[PDB]
């Protein structure tokens, strides 16, 4: 009747990154497919971070194609506030119509892909034919082993009837959850709780979500349904690792080949996660994203994604990405705008660490000083960007800057 | 294919003082209470949160539900302000307690009190996607006010869960009939822990801006639309039933444009209803809302089906209006919750006891790691009524957090 999923998706991956490897010598052999992280510096935070993904989206639509995004939904564990969204900020500095639905979800990393299947449905009812809808995931890691992983990043994603990049199989949905004691984010500025139950949960996940995806989906095959497959990644080395294990356990297939499916269908979707780090609900997105300015898409190819959060619930679910489709990601220039990053050394790291405190989940009132890393603003060259000028009674005032 | 809510519940509180006798003790100017049609607040104890009041208020829906009903249940969204967490989700917990099944979507939603509306129509999209044909959702609105002054008299506690699904007797919604409407406001917000900040100054301003818009885009969407013909009850986001009067009659002016002598006539016989529940239990934010559209479908008339409008609205800001229709056997359905008898069977306290209460509310606040609650810190409550078992908050260990229920 109506198709739907992703007209259009960018990344934002940061103003300024770190290498993961002097980070870890300057505070062994894990070395697990991280190279980069990204990190948001103090007059950067959620709205910043999805503005700056969702302004080329915005940009390059027509004032009409605009007018009819009429669901906003931004998708976080960074929150500024209990009670008012991400999404009121957002749509301000977006330029959105205020004909609009606005609002935060979360559910830790599986946020993003929560948002996402609302947007889908929204567009499936047809409860406003024509009508767009903008899901925006966007995450920051502010302050032993986590430090060099944690990383900073927006990735937004317009979602309507006409999705050349990825449009979604309907009803193809395996959706599990069910509480767990985990690592979650009960204090303002940091995490507590327990990774030690997180790997034993995201497998038992991913292995359940497919499941239940094959039964609503008769017929359907880990190996031949899925040309490509993305994964909510934290870092590229434990989805080598849950990719080994769903072949062994769902897939059924013989050790030998099993590298050799890695490097063909999941390998393109970790390009991007190794310049940016763990950026939480939007992992999955990036992987996605990621999957499909990398691999090849001559013919029409169905990706499979899998969505994970602590706590935890979990989602798999499938489409398709055409070859029109990638062409449209690759006027956002995505590996272009990583390559154009700052690059943090480890004493510019020092002050930016020391200053994330002036911006701290319970600030009133502050001033922010864009030359507090001299070189930063007025090195690179390209489009205007917003930024966090000051917090005043608590209301954030944001800037663009050219 | 139809939509909406097939069961709807209200959880008021175990605990609630009367209003005026809480400004007196506090010694508060009472001129500035004395319109405001509030008479009692729900008061949220140490040992319960909006878990306790999400589980509480949807327990009675799936204890009505056969197995194979209750397996259908794949999406709970809880909506919101009083979040526990940055990332872990109410409904993580809720799904826990209610015993719902693994193959389920769930997460939690926020935009101040428009939070509840935003989760409803999601879960309508649910539906009516037909991604999962006969699949049901539990959208679950909770909040509590833990502790500037005048704020402490109104400020409720309250959860109420509604079951939206394919036979939606109690409230079917009007596909596509929508007005939704925002844009970021400096208000009122809850940038800090386990408090508020900002300013109500444009609060009401901005509510009645966005009651105006919200119809006209519904009207734009819904040809012939009228605000006073359409709608046999009116149901609009009620923080105390005072300001709720006041924008009704704003509304009849701006919009509906009749005469003034008509309209008390017009709030009587189609918002009044409405706030009945509004009175016992406070302002219940995200919960508002729905709680005055369960006050209209039990204290209204329904011997045919009529058509209600509500009006959502968050600080910050969003807002929506939207309509259903509710029968007679929706009604009905609505009756066997006995929502007015749990109200009335709720524990009242006195100043000396809500000072006991308050004092204790700190070792519950959001940083909160290792606790060990005392169910019987204010003697008489707990085995004080003989109700079904209730769910309680019994200890957060290193900021887990464990249940209890209690017959």
């Amino acid at each position: 009747m109506v198709s739907a999923g992703i007209e259009a998706m960018n990344v934002f991956g940061g103003t300024a990154y770190l290498d993961v490897m002097e980070l870890a010598k300057y505070r062994r052999f894990e070395n697990l497919l991280m190279k980069e992280k990204a990190v948001a510096l103090p007059y950067e935070d959620p709205v910043t971070f999805g503005v700056n993904a969702a302004k080329p989206i915005i940009d390059a639509l027509s004032e009409a194609e605009k007018d009819r995004i009429e669901l906003l939904i931004t998708c976080s564990e960074s929150g500024i506030d209990f009670g008012k969204s991400l999404s009121t900020y957002i749509h301000e500095y977006l330029g959105l119509n205020r004909n609009c639905r606005l609002f935060e979800v979360k559910q830790a990393c599986y946020s993003g892909t929560a948002g996402f299947q609302m947007a889908v449905n929204f567009i499936l009812s047809q409860t406003s034919p024509g009508a767009k809808a903008l899901v925006i995931a966007s995450d920051i890691s502010r302050f032993s082993y986590a430090e060099p992983s944690a990383g900073a990043g927006a990735v937004a994603v317009l979602v309507g009837e006409n999705p050349e990049v990825f449009q979604i199989d309907p009803g193809a949905n395996g959706y599990y959850g069910y509480e767990v004691m985990d690592t979650c984010r009960p204090i303002p500025d940091s995490e507590a709780g327990d990774s030690d139950l997180s790997l034993m949960s995201y497998l038992d996940c991913c292995e359940q979500t497919f499941l239940e995806y094959q039964k609503r989906v008769p017929g359907a095959n880990y190996q031949d349904t899925f040309q490509y497959l993305a994964y909510h990644t934290p870092f590229g080395g434990m989805v080598k690792g849950a990719h080994r294990t769903m072949m062994r356990k769902v897939a059924k297939v013989k050790t030998s080949g099993i590298e050799t499916d890695f490097l063909t269908r999941v390998k393109p979707g970790l390009n991007y996660c190794q310049r940016v780090g763990n950026i939480m609900g939007a992992a999955l997105f990036l992987a996605l994203a990621s999957t499909i300015d990398q691999g090849r898409f001559d013919t029409p190819k169905r990706i499979g994604c899998f969505s994970y959060g602590s706590g935890c619930c979990s989602e798999f679910y499938s489409g398709i990405t055409t070859p029109q489709g990638q062409e449209r990601q690759r006027t956002f220039g995505i590996e272009k705008h990583l390559d154009r990053r700052y690059q943090l050394s480890m004493e510019e790291y020092e002050l930016l660490f020391k200053g994330s405190g002036m911006v701290r989940f319970g600030t009133r009132n502050v001033k922010l000083d864009f030359e507090m890393i001299p070189g930063i603003m007025q090195s690179t060259q390209e489009k205007p960007r917003l930024f966090l000028e000051e917090i005043s009674e608590f209301h954030r005032k944001y800037r663009w800057i050219s």
